[PDB]
């Protein structure tokens, strides 16, 4: 809507205090004007029609429960543009700016999120597997991170291009949470998951084995389910990113880390540069070495610990 850019004030799934972009045209709208084309936040109201209503608030206070997926959704989105456009200096998922938009309350009781090919959905989750998901950094900036892979390499959502594709998610996600430097770790999903119990998180990075997922190629899924596994596939490409930054033996392969922006420099150029809808997972290590060649030389630490850490994961 065309408005006056505003600042409003509220609290997030967690219950933390945040500031966030909105507009004023006769109500306050979740839309920041800030950031690249607009950051635009909708309610969905608990059906599964998309987008929903663009949020209008009458106070530019958003204090409510109803308020707070819709509060972290929109503030989080921002937090995920400033770290592609800062690290990574793109602007937006499409290099262009484009209106980045999600709608949170979708469903109800829907344990999950999405992008959909045109936006970030939210569930609120049923209380018990999830609190609504927009609460973790690392979730939105995984959906918008699929939105990247849309505009880029386009992996497809099947077999092991996708699950590149959503190891590519998890990393970012990851990366971005680091970013942003608030009780940062390698799990994925952990600040929503499951109120009743502490520690946990849905997929970890560090030991995806720790939920089943496989950390080696050896044991790789290849049976229907889940396109053919692009979530729990996806547990050895995570492990190899890891690997990369963190340092570590893993399977007797010892893996030099190289830090986390680093790891972020290689995998950004190697999905914005080398990756194609097809790509498997002997592409990918073929891309992530080109990669690092071309930022640090193909003599260089960086290159030799790619190597490694995908011969850590069983990946030639
Ligand atoms: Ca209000
Ligand atoms: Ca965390
Ligand atoms: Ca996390
Ligand atoms: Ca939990
Ligand atoms: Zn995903």
């Amino acid at each position: 809507i065309t408005g006056t850019s505003t600042v409003g004030v509220g609290r997030g799934v967690l219950g933390d205090q945040k500031n966030i972009n909105t507009t004023y045209s006769t109500y306050y709208y979740l839309q920041d004007n800030t950031r690249g084309n607009g950051i635009f936040t909708y309610d969905a109201k608990y059906r599964t029609t998309l987008p929903g209503s663009l949020w209008a608030d009458a106070d530019n206070q958003f204090f409510a429960s109803y308020d707070a997926p819709a509060v972290d959704a929109h503030y989080y989105a921002g937090v995920t543009y400033d770290y592609y456009k800062n690290v990574h200096n793109r602007l937006s998922y499409d290099g262009n700016n484009a209106a980045i938009r999600s709608s949170v309350h979708y469903s109800q009781g829907y344990n999950n999120a999405f992008w959909n090919g045109s936006q970030m959905v939210y569930g609120d989750g049923d209380g018990q597997t999830f609190i609504p998901l927009s609460g973790g950094i690392d979730v939105v900036a995984h959906e918008l991170t699929h939105a990247v892979t849309d505009y880029t390499a386009g992996l497809i959502y099947q077999n092991e291009s996708g699950a590149i594709n959503e190891a590519i998610s998890d990393i970012f996600g990851t990366l971005v949470e680091f970013y942003a430097n608030k009780n940062p770790d390698w799990e994925i999903g952990e600040d929503v998951y499951t109120p009743g119990i502490s520690g946990d998180s849905l997929r970890s990075m560090s030991d995806p084995a720790k939920y089943g997922d496989p950390d080696h190629y050896s044991k790789r899924y290849t049976g229907t389910q889940d396109n053919g596994g692009v979530h729990i596939n996806s547990g050895i490409i995570n492990k190899a990113a890891y690997l990369i930054s963190q340092g570590g033996t893993h399977y007797g392969v010892s893996v030099v880390g190289i830090g986390r922006d680093k790891l972020g420099k290689i995998f950004y150029r190697a999905l914005t540069q080398y990756l194609t809808p097809t790509s498997n997972f002997s592409q990918l290590r073929a891309a992530a070495v080109q990669s690092a060649t071309d930022l640090y030389g193909s003599t260089s630490q960086e290159v030799a610990s790619v190597k490694q850490a995908f011969d850590a994961v069983g990946v030639k």
